[PDB]
């Protein structure tokens, strides 16, 4: 099975595999009622999000039904580049008002429930240098096919996540939830959910917003009701270490919380090197929230 | 305090440092009856070995009481030339009979409990590229010093752990023991503690036996007894990320054990690419241990 993967085959619970023979017209005609709504998180993108629109622009008015960018209060000229590349631009603002603001992009996603329309949602990243336009496609593909898959997880591969994917996220995973050890990308950015499943799931803070997807998925619905596509090549912005660190205590509580292990709270708090001969330390602690979302369904019921 | 630090300051739980104003010389007098034994891991390191030992020669007969090199079970030229550096050679096997050998460092470090006779025991890795000379010094420092401290962690800068330290020991320890958050570097090789200390905690198995005992010290002693020493400067191999993922995995299930989490038992399973694309994945499944060594007490009573 892994043994010969192709960019757009579909690997059940089952360790069972399916080689996908259709086209985008052939997808459209086995929708049937179902829409279909592609979102993409936004916060401070201008150079790459005009391209990221552009590989999607053709599969809208077709396949796709709306696309979404929300707007995590980009200070750059996000906004209006976005506007110019074709796309619709909903801030965290309008996407939900009667509901205050919180950073994260947990935030952006949950919120971009209520700002869309479709029974199924897709998510890309809008960080991503040159995507491949098959990527929504591939995404929605075992969704389409009647058989109760209600999570469809993508993998990728680096270019000639990262670091905390391979070091965080999965062993944590072997860990607490050993079942999910068959998957891949777990914290991958491009990923499709129908609705049903999305409005009644939680929505973890930050950087947790996909592992606690991940394993509220699991939870409830079992390993059978999740899927993973390979996408073949991704690449977006080189976070640095600082940063990585950050996102790792963001997914060690999310992960941990969905787990019923109770974390502390308590910010991770990184010691940077000044000088050279790293003389002294500059002490820098990162926030961390232990704050889901409830459930779309009771705010706002679709 | 970390505004101004130099290789050999000490700190201590209550945000205080100490700059140490004695040499080789001074140490030594301050010993009376109290003794060192200094322990370097071995397991195929017959590169850089012998500079490991070189430099911690003129400090046998002096303040180091006994220098020796544990061997795990090298199959190389390690064993020979240990010996000709002027290192006194035991093996898993002859440092502790009468219980059967279980691989990982965790044993080793374990078993030179049974092998040393030391009221203090310091541990330095033994593929360090070019150790300072003062490094023992440094390390039993604050241990001579009478005030009640049992366990000392070196931190150190890389040159001009590594991420595992950074992405999952440290925020796992923001997550589950907040306290050891001012811990820079908690899976540091080089480290010392007194023998009733080591001889009475549980020893965590594979590369889990440093996060096992910085936790074990601060639940039973809390963090008054744990104080940390600037070195300055390390270097060691470059491991691979394949690597880091099973070390990660061993640092998780120990760090899970000691905070009464159950951790699953199953060992972290990676996904290689194979082919330039990424054509197809080889599946890679490292092994993880739940199994401590009781105290050495338990075992062998000093
Ligand atoms: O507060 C925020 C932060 C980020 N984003 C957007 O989310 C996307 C991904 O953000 P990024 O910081 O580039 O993610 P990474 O640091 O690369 O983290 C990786 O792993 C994370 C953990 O699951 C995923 O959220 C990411 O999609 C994935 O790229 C980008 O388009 C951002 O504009 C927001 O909308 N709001
Ligand atoms: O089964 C083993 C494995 C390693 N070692 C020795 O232990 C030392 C460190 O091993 P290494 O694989 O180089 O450690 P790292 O992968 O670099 O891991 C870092 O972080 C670990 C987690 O705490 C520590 O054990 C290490 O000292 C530290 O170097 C070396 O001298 C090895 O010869 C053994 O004696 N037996
Ligand atoms: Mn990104
Ligand atoms: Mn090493």
């Amino acid at each position: 099975g892994l043994r010969d993967t192709r960019p757009g085959d579909t690997w059940l619970a089952d360790r069972s595999w399916n080689r996908p023979g259709w086209t985008v017209a052939e997808l459209e005609a086995a929708k049937a009622g179902r829409t279909i709504s592609v979102v993409l998180p936004a916060l401070d993108e201008e150079d790459t999000i005009g391209s990221v629109i552009d590989s999607i622009s053709p599969l809208v008015d077709g396949l796709v039904d709306e696309l979404i960018v929300l707007d995590s209060g980009s200070t750059d000229d996000t906004e209006i580049r976005a506007v110019a590349a074709g796309a619709r631009v909903v801030s965290r603002e309008q996407a939900l008002p009667e509901v205050p603001i919180r950073p994260g992009k947990g935030e952006a996603l949950w919120r971009s429930l209520a700002a869309s329309r479709g029974d199924i949602v897709v998510f890309v990243d809008s960080d991503l240098i040159n995507p491949h336009p098959m990527f929504v496609p591939w995404l929605v593909g075992p969704l389409l096919t009647g058989d109760g898959v209600h999570l469809v997880k993508s993998f990728y591969r680096r270019p000639l996540g990262g670091r905390v994917t391979e070091l965080v996220a999965r062993p944590l995973l072997a860990a607490l939830r050993p079942e999910l050890g068959c998957i891949l990308q777990p914290l991958g950015g491009e990923y499709a959910a129908t609705r049903e499943l999305l409005t009644s799931v939680p929505f973890a803070p930050g950087y947790g917003v996909e592992i606690g997807l991940l394993v509220d998925t699991f939870d409830r619905l079992g390993l059978d009701a999740i899927a993973q596509v390979n996408l073949g090549v991704r690449e977006h912005r080189n976070r640095p270490l600082a940063e990585l660190g950050a996102m790792s205590r963001q997914v060690i509580a999310t992960l941990l919380s969905r787990c019923g292990i109770p974390d502390s709270g308590v910010g991770l708090t990184q010691f940077v090197a000044d000088g050279p001969e790293g003389q002294s330390y500059t002490q820098h602690t990162w926030p961390v929230s232990l704050a889901d979302r409830p459930p779309m369904q009771a705010i706002r019921p679709r």
